[PDB]
């Protein structure tokens, strides 16, 4: 149908059509007249997994010949979302497998929402590094993605009564046809026992074994027949494991709970043993990984010239005492050797500065789980100390927020000082939360080590987060500067100059109008819900956070309610509020909050003085694939965090891309956004950074501002007197309560300057050919904002490796 | 290389080598540099695997079609053991695909032995079943089987020091490319809850639910293009089930511990919590299955005309009161009309008489665990005993005695009692058993209805136990008569007119030491041991057991070695005496009698005066791939049960089959196996049946034996005071006060007649020809032992189907 979708040549759509009924009848074990779209969906991915598979089968032998500089990307977290659609995308064979599919008398479209979401994260974090991953393959670079195969992912959401409950996500219920086993590849990992000094150095013993059995999917490059690999570990028990008998067996599951389940906490830290074991469990399996690999290219002082390690955060930071004890213990370099081909190997990316995300694991844990871990992180801290001793003698303070080990009445290790320590880089992931880096909690380290300090602002996939979610404006681009841009987004720019081409205008705008009936379609047959469709699509989509203020939208929302109810009989624009976003199910407050937005939501929708003019839809179940679906159809984005609060932010630059305005705060990427469009192309409200400081040292009080506006006092008088809650009048006492007493996140201080500036997007909208060339202002210069550009800037800043977009032979 | 391994036609060997490719490229995602053995398997597997799928979805779709009577087998074991050699057998591709794998620089042999064992039995119930199922698809018939797919099989048995250890048999570990997962047809089964009493009757309510996931396994018939499927459950916890977080999912694994792992009990009964819950979900997801199936054909006076499930012991026996729940409870017949389609449906095949492995469950247990059953089987039980009291007025001693309810402390359910009551027929396994149940243990239930007892005399599968196990036999018969035999084994009589044929002769001694000769070479490798292939192998295989007498060979053994010492330089014919077996782990005595027999073996392979005249070797791990290669090489077969205590055995059929001379008891079907060949031709000793009651009546005294038999008064003095554990003197002690104070099997009573009959097979081994001649009319009358016998009895005398050996088209 499409350009960009690739070639249906008469004999690819020929071949693809027989291996489907190949893969139907041999693989499925289906006749076509028991066959169900699932099966379907089954059949086309096990053809669509054939193409890869020579590809991914070559890729690897070149790296073996070859031989490159290998980057390993350690996380917790990769939240790569549905595979199909996306390694057709790679591969150009989207156009011919629609033909394919087309022939046989199926809808592909149909096929590809059986697919369950590979939700392996909790949000932007993990899902930075499925687009890093796509990124790194596009590029050329020889990188491995490791991480741990979780049974069950990030929970399914159902609304129930407007309240959050939480279902396990089955994932694997009916098979992962893009993962392939590798229990040939099996690595024992250790845990508890003890510490032996012998004359031979230290030795651990009596451990537990836990066995990592690995499990490879495919990373397709963009067009580049390049095929990389994302290795997840599942725990295993060993088979003389408790070997009365039964119970020896059903306690198998002990060790195997290690990879059962993704914690659900975005932005937050639990300091749970489970958690622990799962970060060694990944650490471990994957340097004994590693290092084999390595010792097919016993002298390690090349190693930092062949491995690249990137810890994501610090959930992986035990990476960097276990690659000290692996040299030492088990290698016998001598420590000083060790220390330096361990901090050249190693590099730290942060991803936020909230204290309650910290990892600070308490002492005892890690004494009982990892003695020689924990011996091996007193003898980096006393001598990183000794360092900082003489490079400020005297200044005792300096060495007590420096030191890894944290005292009070319980003694923690500070994992973010282990990994600066033991990295020679380190890095925020936005221009303002890099500098708030140097500037606030790591001014100490930076003062002493300034040459690590990095800034790699985010980025996302342009294959995801426009080819493939967005074909419509794919095309339309495509059709003016031509398919280029797919893998050098900053070719972009090209389109301001259409920036008064009335044809342009027309199609960008006819683009958005159709993701807006395809979404309201979808709204309606999955979640019987209508809506006006010319309406303004106001969208908040993101994890619920107090930081992340979906409070403050939900302000707005009831003062354009108020409002409306005020003065009736006058226009105002229509709007259609979407909030969407799962609570880490602990989190009482993000869990009010969804509450808080359902409520409002059955106030709203049902007066019938407001019409069609106001609908306030709570998303449920917010994944990858809900993303794609909603961003696209989205108007206005909402990133509106408090100053200093969101690191960076992602799901701001995929509307940005996708053509809706943002409106926000200076807050994150939003700064870099707004550089980038010009400010005027952007709705910029509230304190920046430096104001938010100014209200802290005087002392924030919210009394103030419920004094001195009298539309924010009645919204504050509906919550507490049970306007929005009849039958409990005090349900949301919990809330007005923190937003009076205990907001940390000064949602007041931000609601007039929010008001005023909703009122300015409000006049906008109606202006619709000034919306669209404001519009094709962000699409244009959102090229900053691939992730290939931060590769790029990864591979050459601290991987040392020179990106590629040259093909590997198909 | 032989004839009945079928044709290897140019075009066939190219498209096994081209499809051995296909998958080690695409399937196993492997190049031909790194592939190992493990992955040339798979490679075989899965190539072998496409032949079966064809068939198998054109064998179930032609069952849709005709609509035949369809036989459930249902079992809680299925000892199926490995399926790539069966496969090829039976499709007529080991030829084909032998010469596919050579081309390619491959031994298929050695792929072979890759393959794990599916080991989801623990000995002859469960083996019976696999072979059952092999003949019911060779003889056409409509028949499915239904079980556990447990996670774990009967355990890996490792000796350390001579001591039985256990360990986990993973066999899952690297995929069953066998089977076909079917989340599709997932099954909801309740437990717990309770019971309501409506106008509308009784309701099952506030259970939990656990999901019965099924697993399709194909089942080739003997070439016939028919291919049946062996369907079992796994279990998955519901998605919503226990839904702080993290440990709600972790709780799934309590509702999938019931598919976990087999009980390793072999005939004893373990009254455990679990194993019911086992019991219950075999049955309640297949009779919905059963059900849904027959609703495709609301009437069920026609369910037995279109159903036999046939009941493998009472394993399955909540089949009946389920069956009664669903037709009264959801179906709403009356009780008398569900009661008459029941009984006409079920039929139960008795497997023991020995009173500890018969199953009495608590009544707390069903009480808690499914009481809605409870309450049917107590009202069952009173419309039954109406029956009997009607029948036989005043007889209230038989009312007590033929109750389902047992009184006592613990009130139990005689579940054998159940099946009878429950089913239209009920068989014991051999002649002399179901003479057995109709004379004790059911002598009341034949009494009141002698039309359910039949006899359905046990059998093996000639493709598994000797084409499979014994290609060179097979060969050499197959020159003389043709291949007709290999599904008709009766055709074996016709080996009688070459009894006196020299080059026969010949020819039976040649394989018979050509299978030794592989054998000893398969001892030296995998188990670093040396043995006389020139000698006579005794041996003794089948789990250990009190009743099954390895002591009685252990006092034979201690014997031989007591004489050679008295007499060192007499010629004695030389013996490899193997014992091979595991014993249940918590049963103590079996773990004894294990330590026993290394003990032994460690004494006597050590004395330079023995030599290699006596060697005693425990074959560890023993299970169907071992039995596989030891049998064939065996020249003595040990069926040395107590009479009245093995119901039938099947070891012995292997044995008889396979050219190997029988020393036995007149127990189970040795009696009828006597009765085939000849008692000549047969080495017949020890206590019939009326001589073990005889010995009961006037009270068995082993104190009687040991004062009266010098040489066994030797052996008994010999393990009292060490001389088989010298570090350990009283090691033993617990086996000797059984065998003079508490030896139910009455060990001494059959020890003098064991020796001399022992005797007389030393003699007969002296004379080569003799032998042979006398082995050549024991295979000759082994056609009675075909299972496909046994299964054209139960279609024709209790299912009520004709069997069929008419092929499908290809
Ligand atoms: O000894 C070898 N000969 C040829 N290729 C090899 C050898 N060892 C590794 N490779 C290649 O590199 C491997 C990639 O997986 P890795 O071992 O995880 O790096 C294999 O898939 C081969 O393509
Ligand atoms: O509606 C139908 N049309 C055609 N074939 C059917 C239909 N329902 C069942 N079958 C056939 O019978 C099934 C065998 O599996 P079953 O449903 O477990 O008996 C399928 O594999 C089909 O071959
Ligand atoms: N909030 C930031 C975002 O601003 C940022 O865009 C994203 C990727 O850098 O990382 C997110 C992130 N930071 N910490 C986490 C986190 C911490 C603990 C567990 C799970 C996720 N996620
Ligand atoms: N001992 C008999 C054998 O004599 C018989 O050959 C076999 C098949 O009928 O069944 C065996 C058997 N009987 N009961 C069991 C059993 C009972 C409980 C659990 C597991 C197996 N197995
Ligand atoms: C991009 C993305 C996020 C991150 O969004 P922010 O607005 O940066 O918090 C979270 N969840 C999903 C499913 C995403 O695709
Ligand atoms: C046939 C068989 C049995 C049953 O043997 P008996 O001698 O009848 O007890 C037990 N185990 C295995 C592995 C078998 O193949």
């Amino acid at each position: 149908q499409i350009s960009v979708r690739g070639l249906a040549g008469v004999e690819n759509v020929t071949e693809l059509k027989k291996n489907f009924n190949r893969h139907l009848h041999f693989t499925l074990v289906k006749d076509r007249n028991v066959a169900t779209p699932r099966d379907y969906y089954f059949a086309l991915a096990h053809t669509v997994r054939d193409h890869l598979v020579g590809r991914w089968i070559r890729t690897q032998q070149h790296y073996y010949e070859k031989d490159p500089k290998r980057i390993y990307y350690l996380s917790l977290e990769f939240y790569m979302g549905r595979t199909l659609q996306n390694t057709m995308v790679n591969l150009a064979l989207e156009n011919a497998c629609d033909e394919a599919t087309y022939q046989l008398g199926l809808d592909m479209e149909e096929l590809e929402e059986i697919e369950e979401d590979a939700g392996l994260g909790n949000g932007g974090l993990g899902r930075l590094a499925a687009c890093f991953l796509d990124s790194m393959a596009t590029l050329g670079l020889a990188a491995y993605g490791y991480g741990i195969r979780y049974e069950f992912g990030i929970f399914n959401q159902k609304i129930c009564g407007g309240w959050q409950m939480e279902e396990a996500d089955d994932w694997l219920r009916y098979g992962n046809p893009w993962e392939k086993a590798r229990p040939e590849f099996t690595l024992p990992v250790h845990f508890y026992g003890r510490v032996e000094h012998t004359s031979q150095g230290a030795k651990w013993v009596d451990t537990q074994v836990v066995l990592a059995m690995p499990y490879d999917t495919p990373v397709p490059g963009y067009r580049n027949n390049v095929v990389n690999t994302m290795r997840l570990w599942s725990a295993k028990a060993p088979n003389d494991f408790n070997l009365g008998y039964i119970q020896a067996v059903l306690d198998r599951n002990l060790a195997e709970n290690i990879s059962r389940v993704l914690y659900p906490n975005d932005n937050f830290f639990e300091g749970k043993e489970l958690r622990l074991k799962q970060e060694y469990f990944v650490v471990a399996a994957t340097l004994q990984d590693i290092i084999r690999r390595f010792k097919s290219s016993t002298n390690f002082d090349a190693f930092p010239d062949k491995v690249a390690i990137q810890l994501n955060d610090t959930h992986p930071s035990l990476a960097i005492p276990e690659l000290m004890r692996v040299l030492v213990d088990l290698e016998r370099l001598d420590w000083d050797k060790a220390w330096e081909v361990t901090v050249k190997t190693c590099a730290y990316t942060n991803h936020t500065v909230l204290p309650e995300a910290l990892e600070r694991w308490p002492v005892h844990l890690l004494e009982t789980l990892l003695p020689r871990h924990l011996q091996i992180i007193y003898e980096i801290n006393q001598r990183f100390l000794n360092r900082v001793a003489a490079a400020f003698p005297g200044d005792v303070d300096r060495l007590r927020r420096m030191s890894l080990v944290e005292e009070g009445a319980v003694k923690r290790i500070n994992m973010a000082h282990l990994c600066i320590a033991g990295s020679h880089a380190v890095n925020g992931v936005a221009r303002i939360h890099s500098e708030i880096l140097k500037k606030t909690i790591f001014k100490d380290f930076y003062e002493l080590e300034p040459h690590k300090f990095q800034n790699k602002t985010n980025g996302i996939t342009p294959r995801r987060w426009l080819v493939l979610c967005n074909p419509g404006l794919a095309e339309i681009i495509a059709e003016r500067i031509g398919e280029e841009y797919i893998s050098d987004l900053d070719q972009l720019r090209k389109l301001l100059s259409y920036v008064d081409d009335e044809a342009f205008i027309r199609d960008v705008a006819k683009v958005k109008q159709e993701n807006k009936l395809k979404f309201a379609a979808y709204l309606e047959r999955e979640y019987k819900v209508h809506i006006n469709p010319n309406s303004l699509f106001d969208v908040q989509v993101k994890r619920i956070h107090e930081y992340k203020r979906q409070l403050l939208n939900c302000l707005h929302v009831i003062t354009l309610y108020n409002r409306i109810k005020k003065e009736p009989n006058k226009f105002v624009v229509p709007r259609t509020v979407m909030i969407g976003g799962k609570a880490a199910p602990g989190y009482h407050m993000a869990k009010m909050i969804i509450k808080l937005i359902t409520a409002i939501g059955d106030v709203v929708n049902h007066d019938p003085v407001v019409g069609d003019r106001l609908r306030v839809i709570f998303l449920e179940n917010y994944r990858v694939s809900l993303a794609e679906k909603v961003i696209p159809a989205a108007d206005l984005s909402e990133q509106i965090s408090t100053a200093g609060t969101e690191a960076s932010g992602t799901g701001n630059m995929k509307f940005m891309l996708n053509g809706a305005l943002t409106i926000g705060t200076m807050d994150g990427a939003n700064v870099e956004m707004a550089e980038e469009a010009g400010e005027e192309n952007f709705f910029i409200f509230g304190m920046r950074v430096e104001d938010v400081d100014r209200l802290d040292q005087r002392g924030y009080n919210a009394q103030e501002y419920y004094d001195r506006i009298p539309e924010l006092r009645q919204i504050i008088e509906q919550l507490s007197s049970g306007f929005f809650s009849p039958k409990q009048p005090d349900l949301f006492k919990d809330i007005v309560n923190m937003l009076m007493h205990h907001d940390r996140f000064k949602v007041f201080a931000d609601y007039e300057e929010y008001v005023k500036c909703q009122e300015r997007v409000s006049a906008l909208y109606k202006n619709p050919r000034e919306w669209t060339r404001m519009v094709i202002r962000n699409i244009a210069t959102s090229g900053k904002f691939s992730s290939d550009r931060t590769i790029a800037q990864y591979a050459r800043e601290i991987w040392g490796v020179e990106p590629s977009r040259q093909r590997l032979p198909a």
